């Protein structure tokens, strides 16, 4: 964990620079240095108390653009700094991190939806590319449990997915894993105890409001209690044994809504909103800035 919980890029009309930082000790919101290029569809992650903004699109008046970026944000100074791009621009990226390197998988690059996952070295600034899964997938869920990386639902470039995967780094190899009972696209995807958790999402129809999870001892996904409000593209960490989802799109509004899922109790409550209404939100877990 850390103490705040940050948010990078967005969509509201068109991408969002905004970097904001929640404190759920005391409820406050935070205004940090923008972003350097606007961005949406990204995903964020921390790795030796840096940030790290990942991919996305910028969707822009004056054009769109997908990103192949790694930036790197230092709360010690506020700054943003870039880093080497990835091989190809990836919107609607998932990214986990094992052993302090970073995995970039699966998003979009215009009509090109990639199964290919790539991995950054910080003390090397390189990517290398790593096995493809073995679906496309784009609007993919990642988490990490036990230096295993998952890779959730999504869109192949026809159908959404409710399909899943597991990639074993010493053998550079995926694996199919049980499908989830939902098929799901832009879900948040995090892990919390030894579970697997995929909140809300999109099935093709509607937007959803279930969470179910899955705990690999069992291999098998569980409904939990659903969101209080149905959510697609949003975005999901965990701080101090709890789950928090921010934003997204219900099919009415871009939320500014954060809700936290208490695991001993089972429920949602809403512990604050953000300062504006977006979707497709970068969010990762450090420490407070100066
Ligand atoms: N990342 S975003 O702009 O919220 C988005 C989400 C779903 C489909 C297309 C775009």
């Amino acid at each position: 964990v850390g103490r705040l919980i940050y948010t990078a890029g967005g969509y509201f009309r068109q991408s969002l620079s905004y970097l904001e930082a929640y404190n759920p000790s005391n409820g406050s919101w935070l205004r940090l240095a923008d972003l350097q290029v606007p961005r949406s569809g990204l995903a964020g992650c921390v790795v030796g108390g840096l940030l790290y903004a990942v991919g996305g699109r910028n969707n822009s008046p004056d054009g769109n653009t997908d990103s192949s970026a790694l930036d790197c944000y230092n709360p010690m100074t506020n700054q943003w700094s870039p880093c080497a791009s990835m091989s190809v621009p990836r919107n609607r990226i998932g990214v986990g991190v094992i052993d302090g390197h970073i995995y970039a998988v699966g998003g979009s690059h215009g009509c090109i939806h990639h199964s290919s996952v790539e991995r950054y070295e910080p003390e090397r600034d390189e990517w290398h590319l790593v096995a493809p899964m073995l679906t496309r997938r784009i609007g993919v869920g990642v988490a990490v449990l036990n230096r295993l990386l998952y890779a959730v639902g999504g869109f192949d470039g026809t159908n959404r997915l409710n399909s899943a995967e597991c990639y074993y780094p010493e053998r550079n190899e995926w694996r199919m894993i049980t499908p989830m009972n939902t098929i799901r696209s832009g879900a948040g995807v995090c892990v919390l105890h030894n579970c697997i958790y995929a909140a809300g999402g999109y099935d093709g129809q509607d937007q959803l409001n279930s969470v179910e999870r899955y705990d690999v001892e069992t291999e098998t996904w569980t409904f939990v209690a659903p969101m209080r409000h149905h959510r697609s593209a949003l975005g999901i960490t965990v701080h101090q044994g709890k789950i928090y989802v921010l934003g997204g799109y219900d099919g009415h509004t871009f939320l500014d809504s954060v809700e936290c899922y208490d695991p001993d109790s089972d429920t949602w409550s809403e512990v604050t909103r953000m300062t504006s209404g977006r979707s497709g939100v970068g969010v990762a877990v450090t420490m407070e800035p100066c």
